[PDB]
């Protein structure tokens, strides 16, 4: 895996791909 | 209304919620 | 949950707001 | 709903989500 | 218009509703 | 050729049409 | 319409150009 | 077809749409 | 694990591979 | 190929790395 | 946090793993 | 190359055709 630059909707796409059926929390500062 | 599934469901959550944040929990 | 309401069934953006923090 | 910053393909995704089966016109200036 | 507002600034989903059929 | 549906169909329209604009009309 | 030609059936990017303004 | 400004994931989406079942190589410099 | 198809499969490849580049070959 | 392993079946991001250049 | 790191800088998929259930 | 042209500048779908199998 590479380091990624991920803003906005791209970040939540990445979380979806990583977490899958486990689900995830999106929590911006 | 539309069916929103997987990556499309979370992009709709981002849209609606934005910097409020959100939770995506299939198991719920 | 969300998958049942929005993916299996259909839902509005208003319904989607229920999953906001 | 929050205010959104939406450029290019992200704007048309948003229009798709809002308008749904109603359809929509994409008309940049 | 609202289109350009969205990208240079911010816009609401309500504003986008103006573009539906 | 591919099947292009929903959000994928409009992103293909954006790509092809760009600043010409486009119409997406399922009812048509 | 577009859904029948491009989603139900398949279509080329050339066919897609028919929906440009 | 119009000229397009395409970075990152948007470029690979475009390659997918153009190439289809033919497949493609993504090769950044 | 999830099913990753079409445009979703290549965006997952971009994510994982990045500036390493990748190949998408359905015929393989 | 990738379609069989990742789309038809399922695969991990580790499996996806096998298609990196 | 990692969220902001991702957008202002870079982040790993490993870091994103911290946000799963 | 064309890849970098696309992001720093603009490119055509025709140019992208050069990357298909
Ligand atoms: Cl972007
Ligand atoms: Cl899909
Ligand atoms: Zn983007
Ligand atoms: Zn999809």
């Amino acid at each position: 895996f590479v380091n990624q630059h991920l803003c906005g909707s791209h970040l939540v796409e990445a979380l979806y791909l990583v977490c899958g059926e486990r689900g995830f929390f999106y929590t911006p500062k």
